[PDB]
């Protein structure tokens, strides 16, 4: 089923500003529902050690995401992860990237273990999210964008808007 409304992605390491930016459209642009992807995954038990998601777990979270993602309204998606999503289901796919000191504070802030806040900074570094949304999505429909400043989310924000009213 095509979906029968306008679905936007946004995606990025950890701490990039993707919830931030996403509760930014969900606010100030006409008729977006945002999905916490991560909060489904929480709430659902979608994953088999919040940790380790094998492919049955994606499964259960696409089969639960599927409905909303073709229903009337526009959606904008929030998630870490990019490539396990149907390309059919979105028509713009959003790369936030971070500076390393901004990223690190953003982390310390919000409370990530040592080890954790290390491994989201070499994934940033390794353009890890970029990559996968790269690989699994036309060309045309990514935008990377980086996200370190409130005036760069909301002039982000405004492209987003310019780039969906020509879609709408
Ligand atoms: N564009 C931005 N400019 C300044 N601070 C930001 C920006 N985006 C996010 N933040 C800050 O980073 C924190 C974490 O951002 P968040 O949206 O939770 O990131 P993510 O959902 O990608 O992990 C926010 O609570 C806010 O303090
Ligand atoms: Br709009
Ligand atoms: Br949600
Ligand atoms: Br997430
Ligand atoms: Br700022
Ligand atoms: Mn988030
Ligand atoms: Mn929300
Ligand atoms: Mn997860
Ligand atoms: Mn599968
Ligand atoms: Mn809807
Ligand atoms: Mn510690
Ligand atoms: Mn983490
Ligand atoms: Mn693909
Ligand atoms: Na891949
Ligand atoms: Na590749």
């Amino acid at each position: 089923e095509q979906p029968k409304g306008i679905n936007i992605l946004i995606t990025g390491t950890p701490g990039t500003g993707k919830t931030s930016m996403a509760e930014m459209i969900a606010a100030e642009l006409d008729g977006f529902q945002h999905l916490e992807v991560g909060k489904l995954v929480k709430e659902n038990h979608f994953y088999t050690e919040t940790h380790i998601i094998e492919e049955k777990d994606e499964d259960r979270l696409l089969d639960f995401m599927e409905p909303i993602m073709v229903s009337r309204g526009n959606h904008v998606v929030d998630y870490h992860s990019s490539e396990l999503f149907p390309e059919r289901w979105f028509h713009m796919v959003v790369v936030l990237h971070t500076s390393t000191e901004v990223l690190f504070e953003r982390l310390t802030k919000r409370q990530y273990s040592e080890a954790k806040r290390a491994e989201n900074m070499e994934a940033e570094i390794q353009c890890i999210c970029e990559e996968e949304a790269r690989d699994a999505y036309e060309d045309d429909i990514v935008l990377v964008r980086e996200n370190d400043t409130l005036e760069q989310m909301a002039a982000t924000v405004e492209e987003i808007r310019e780039r969906v009213e020509v879609l709408k």
